């Protein structure tokens, strides 16, 4: 949805270390991931949505159509397959690798994007402010 377009800067994080832990990210990569303060730029060209994530330590970018699975190499270097869908103020991603699955749900809240990330029992919340 065009609702999500813009540039969003991280202003808060809760439980990200434990989230990366649960995904099997190693200590040394985790230390960088916890110092990152990323910017997420969401753009759209026709029906192809691009989410670019920029930081001092790693940049990533995915382009996709809603509801169509796509291959992805993640920031921590998992070779994954993901699908993004749209439901009423939320863009929801399921990301799979091996027999494993994690969810990343981006929800809009008055000028902010609240992102809930879940891997088994671990819940992480990252808040971005439109800028
Ligand atoms: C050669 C560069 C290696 C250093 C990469 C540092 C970035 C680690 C960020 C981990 C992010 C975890 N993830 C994908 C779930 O968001």
């Amino acid at each position: 949805s065009n609702k999500f377009l813009g540039t969003w800067k991280l202003v808060s994080s809760e439980n990200f270390d434990d989230y990366m832990k649960a995904l099997g990210v190693g200590l040394a990569t985790r230390k960088l991931g916890n110092l990152a303060k990323p910017t997420v730029i969401i753009s759209k060209k026709g029906d192809v949505i691009t989410i670019r994530t920029e930081s001092g330590f790693k940049n990533t970018e995915i382009s996709f159509k809603l509801g169509q699975e796509f291959d992805e190499t993640t920031a921590d270097n998992r070779k994954a397959k993901s699908t993004v869908t749209l439901a009423a103020g939320a863009l929801n991603q399921v990301q799979k690798w091996n027999g494993n699955e994690t969810t990343i749900k981006r929800k809009l809240v008055d000028g902010k994007m609240v992102v809930e990330c879940k891997m088994a029992s671990v819940v992480c919340t990252r808040i971005y402010e439109k800028v």
